[PDB]
């Protein structure tokens, strides 16, 4: 895989925001997590988390994987960097997603995001407190 150009246009919720690629503005949906929606317990912590994330970044990098690039809402699919840190990643070591939504073949960093969440749940953050 490779990662791209993307500018913030504007953060969203726990897995999803709004970037320019292309220079043209698209929701992106993360790919390979779950957060909590905003009105559910943990959701606003997974919001909080990934705006601050995506927010504070010098540089939003976008890391298709090897097949679907949008699913049917129109919505990218990709790993999200922000200053080199992988956001899909970041928010399961913290407990504020669960890996989840594992399709084949848009599955390159399922095993990374596994040992994340395994960490998580030894140290029962959040979502697994
Ligand atoms: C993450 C992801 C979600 N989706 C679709 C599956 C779910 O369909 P349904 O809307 O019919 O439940 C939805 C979950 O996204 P959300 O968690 O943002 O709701 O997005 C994909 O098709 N591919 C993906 O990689
Ligand atoms: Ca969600």
């Amino acid at each position: 895989l490779h990662k791209e150009p993307a500018t913030l246009i504007k953060a969203i919720d726990g897995d999803t925001a709004k970037l320019m690629y292309k220079g043209q503005p698209m929701t992106f949906r993360l790919l390979l997590v779950d957060t909590p929606e905003f009105n559910e317990k943990y959701g606003p912590e997974a919001s909080a988390f990934t705006k601050k994330m995506v927010e504070n970044a010098k540089k939003i990098e976008v890391e298709f994987d090897k097949g679907q690039r949008t699913d049917k809402y129109g919505r990218g699919l990709a790993y999200i960097y922000a200053d080199g840190k992988m956001v899909n990643e970041a928010l399961v070591r913290q407990g504020l997603a669960k890996v989840a939504y594992v399709y084949k073949g848009n599955n390159t960093h399922e095993q990374l995001l596994r040992k994340a969440e395994a960490q998580a749940k030894k140290e029962k953050l959040n979502i697994w407190s």
